[PDB]
């Protein structure tokens, strides 16, 4: 069968709000309010897959780790796996290569609408809260 993995993480900061890449003052799309963790799949392990993206989507040296939640669902042969890593802190500024630089925003009320629907499955459950 065919499978496809994805890993994502909310970058926590001092303020306790997590820097989510969104808008970025006139960018490609305002619906890109997502976080690092794109291309972890490739051919690594559930852990060693994101570990490589973690630095690729942050670049800096942040106290980032742990898994807040992961969405596991398998479609007609083509299965999908989304692993969310609960980040705690980040030194300097996050760069890596996730997307359009975002601002430190409170995760207490993340918006699945303003963010890519590709990750809505997991965020939906919480966002709906
Ligand atoms: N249609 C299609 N989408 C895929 C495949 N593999 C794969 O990771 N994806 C998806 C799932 C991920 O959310 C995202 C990761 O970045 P890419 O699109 O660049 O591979 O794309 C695939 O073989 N076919
Ligand atoms: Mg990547």
């Amino acid at each position: 069968m065919k499978k496809l993995q994805i890993a994502v993480g909310i970058i926590r900061n001092e303020n306790n709000e997590i820097f989510i890449t969104r808008r970025a003052a006139d960018a490609h799309m305002a619906n890109k309010l997502e976080f690092p963790g794109g291309k972890i799949e490739m051919g690594e392990t559930p852990e060693q897959a994101v570990v490589r993206e973690l630095q690729e989507e942050v670049g800096i040296t942040p106290q980032h780790f742990s898994l807040f939640e992961k969405l596991e669902y398998e479609f007609p042969d083509r299965h999908i796996t989304l692993w969310f890593w609960l980040v705690e802190r980040w030194e300097g500024e996050p760069w890596g290569k996730e997307g359009q630089p975002g601002e430190w925003m409170s995760l207490v009320g993340l918006n699945a609408d303003d963010f890519p629907p590709a990750n809505e499955p997991v965020i939906a459950k919480l966002k709906r809260l």
